[PDB]
């Protein structure tokens, strides 16, 4: 609840774990995160390093992968947080991800203004959900919603 | 629509014009994409320098801005895309949506290929839309759907 | 407003401006944010291109500088935020503030997780003041007050 | 005393064992501070490299963690300084300290010159404090105070 | 297949595994690839590291290169892809390719668009072949053959 | 032609104003180069500022698209090469050739050294070719065929 | 005085026509410093953008080298200081002062702390000067004086 | 001596071995240096990577720090020099050292071409010295000597 | 000659213009260079912005490109060197020789310590030539002769 | 030989250890290319993990150094070349070469077309060595000759 990592390398080292003995187990993260209360992105997000699991999370998700006791005290701790290796990513499904913001960046930024005003949408007070429907035309599409708090910039 | 650009200046240069003019008429972007037939979000990009405009849409946002022949033809070509000055955004309001890919990247990544498979979610299939929603607790919250399409990778 | 900036170099030029207008008029900043209501840091960075200034702060400002009025309206405008010219600022002044973060960046988040939580210490519902102090030594120091509303990450 | 490191690596990995060491004793940082005679960011920032801690203030906490006779010595050595992994911090917590210089930075410069002169506020003749207060609309606010001596550029 | 890689050194390390069990048993990526159904490129991408194989193609090509269990496993995650160590290439035979986009980046774009009108064309559903040729003028040529879907941008 | 540039800038601004010249003239890459008896991908480039044309070709395409006599020289002169303004593009357009290369590069480089030897495949012995297929899925295919000269490194 | 840039090319542009100025009137930094009560390099560093000239230093340099009342005020005003294009200087002569960096900066760090003890060796409380002085074994030497106050590092 | 080396991993790591036993024998780089024949900031930039000791130093010096038989020939090695971990030094006595160049490089630059001539200040015929003095306004300072030999451009 | 340059973009615009004045002649760089007494090397070199020339020289190439006064001037001036854009040269002509550096630039390393000892073959003391010759396989080659004084790095 | 690497690590790895069982048996590069039939550049090159040794020449070189049979395998294989750590150099005697493409680059550009026309010269049909020559004003010089192939940009 206090204790935090300055070293984003052993969360991540500690996924890398994860993965594999989840990749052995042939779970997916559906099933980890079912039973934790959580959504499936935010255990997502921690077992990859980014996100603290309450101790309760931290000892159900660590049965399902026969994590070690300092794994699961690991996956407690507040990260030290960044996912990507070195600022852009290479994978092509996350780089997608980072080319909306190259595509739609300004635009964002602009909409928010207009809707909201002067200050930010909260990637802290924020929630992410992953949804597959069906494409009309063929095949399927990811509705990817990102849900932020707006914060107002106020003078002072 | 045949043009293209290669060098993002000159729409981006063009976008600061544009914004100009749009702050002189007190003009909302809402507004400007009214009677396009295209989301306000598709006519902002595109205004931005990120989009397209088709001929028609162009004429009937140059006419609203004021904008003379040789813009109006600008806004028609496809663009050099890439909004972000320098890679990594200095604006907070871009910067946060930067800072969900930081934290929530991998997840992305996980989640897409445990719900789809291997491959991506298109930036380029793909529909952006920005909802106010107001927040329980209090203040306001933006729900941004990101809507790809899924394209699998192709073993040959 | 509603009306924002994409371009840093627009208000940072206009910055230029200002503060060639500010040293032949011999004006302090202190001096130009009296008046507006606001503190001198927040009118300050507003002048320097990281603020937008409220309508009648700007005509006020744009009257002790002799602003035009495209001027006065792009001091209203919400910028494209980002003082720094690459990533690194070069000016000893301002190096030293960042070699504060090298120093104790680890430290700010060791203690904000132990005093708050998991979170940030917001940059956006923030105010900083900057106060001249005597240093017992003999000399001056400066004391300042960086006051930030904490943001909690909550699990979802 | 006499001694320095020129690696960071040495004594930042000391730091991420000494972290695990403070997890699973559950300890605080203010924990470990008390009664070393120094303040708690002072401490903080030593064991996470960025200072060098006097012998006595290095037994006493390397007492507290279980720390070995080498540990203890690096703890009093030099540190060669520099806490971000790679310039601009990931994660979010850090990154809104960066952030308040971006939209900030310019500004302290510019005040720093009007109240003091030219010249630096001091990141070694320097303290800082981090108080959690009530924030009157609700929630918490972070006053984190930066105590720098001004030291002028001297003309010759 | 729902396992995915979020750390390309995991594949990377296997990769030089590969290669050197490889050269040991003199085999050839033709000679691997044969009996699997799969083009040689997208096989030799996977045992690289930025394809995943399935199961019965990783079963024949562990046993051809005596990989263990794991390995064979790792072969059919879904990989965290980016072959190249720092952005651009430093070895001559790779860096040729990325001379190429510098040359014809630009024309490529050019030319789809003229072509195929706004959008991309497709990595991901992608068949890439290289093929030897005799030169007239004496020597050998390669005729690499990238062949991807084209992807239309669409307003909406 | 023994004249080069040193400055990517001067051909790359001649570039910008050749194409708002071709989309006022609503030519196509293919008409300009009709007649020159150079493939489209040749001219494109020249055009686009990364290869030279020979006199005839640069007076052709010069009158075609209302050139100055120093707009049709400076064609003529071989270009300091460089398309992507800062070594990795932005455009999702021209992304996807760099994409190709994170997932293949070092999968071209052994089959190259398989098929060849040690070596490269030249950029500069080289020819392009950007051909439109139906796709039997539907929709449309871009087979481009790179086809360059096998240079092998020979001991001395 | 109290008046500060924050855009380094506006103070550096100056530097340009001052360089220019100075080369038609065959001046040297000596001769140009000579009567201002301050040491060549002081002057010299001003003149190129690093420092403040008071104002009859100003004043008096401005009468030789023929600078307009603008360019007068701009010397006096308190720099964004940083001479170095991008971090590492290109040009030979500057980039051996960064290779005895590279060379020697651990060696200073540690004999700093050995003789002088935790801290600074201040570029800000500092003077420097440069001495031609015969090498006996032909040709010359320069001697670099750096002399600069030791600040220690003070625990709190 | 003609071995070297080509990998700064090596002496670097090294060095952390000899800074090590260094301080458990609280040695001073004035003790290992004393009876070497050597400057104390040429042994001290050997033990830090930067130089090769001759064999009898390295012996000498061996001795006084209980280095193996391995380490005292690794000293004698030519290194590969560079003791900046990534170009910019993070730790703020390194830094100003950086800062110096900053602030004084075109100086520098100036005033040697202006006292010497085009050419350089050699970083290889090379010496260096730190003295402290009293500073008559209270404390110590760094009297820091570079003493290089001047090597003309000229032209050929 | 002691008046030098501090910022390259001076004489790298001049270069451009020289450039375009130089093809408008059709005049090569050898021509330009013949009767100045200087190796076309040294001589080209100083066109692009790397070498000063001598007075008489400066005249000398000023006539054949009709230089204005200024410009004559700007190029007796000591440059600011350093012609490579951004580090690593994009043109594949310019790449070539980073490319050698990359594949023999350790052996360079390794092979001056051999044959000479600790030090560095000289950039300042040096000269170098191209000479074309036939290769006995068909075709040209460049002998590239780097001429370097050795300077010895000696221990004191 | 068709086996190759792509993890350019493996090789410089044993670079290292090649290094240190070289200075053990105090062996120049010169011996260990004598009875290879292999130029001494080449030989180094391979040794440094930039050239690939035929098997007769990697057998004799590692009996010479006691390599192991999976060394001698290695040393055959194609590596992934790359000498340079990050791109740049940090050591000075590297460096300088870096330096002469500074100074240089361009115009090596300029004579190479100039002197051959547009294309390159190869670093790949390429020969390099090192002699060491008196200078006649005292001490010792390096001629470095550059021996590549000609390549002609082909239109087509």
């Amino acid at each position: 609840m206090i204790q935090s990592q300055i070293n984003r390398n052993i969360r991540l080292d500690l996924a890398d774990a994860i993965l594999l003995s989840k990749a052995k187990k042939d779970l997916s993260f559906a099933e980890i995160a079912d039973g934790t209360g959580l959504a499936e992105a935010f255990v997502t997000a921690a077992l990859l390093g980014q996100q603290a699991l309450p101790a309760d999370a931290a000892r159900l998700v660590g049965a399902k992968l026969d994590l070690d006791e300092d794994s699961i005290l690991l996956l407690q701790m507040i990260p030290l947080r960044g996912c990507i290796d070195d600022r852009i990513p290479t994978d092509p499904t996350m780089y997608r991800f980072y080319e909306m913001l190259q595509v739609y960046g300004t635009t964002l930024k602009a909409l928010v203004h207009e809707k909201f005003g002067d200050g930010i949408i909260s990637a802290i007070n924020f929630k992410l959900d992953v949804k597959k429907v069906a494409d009309p035309e063929g095949g399927e599409r990811a509705v990817i919603t990102l849900d932020g708090k707006y914060l107002p910039t106020k003078p002072f």
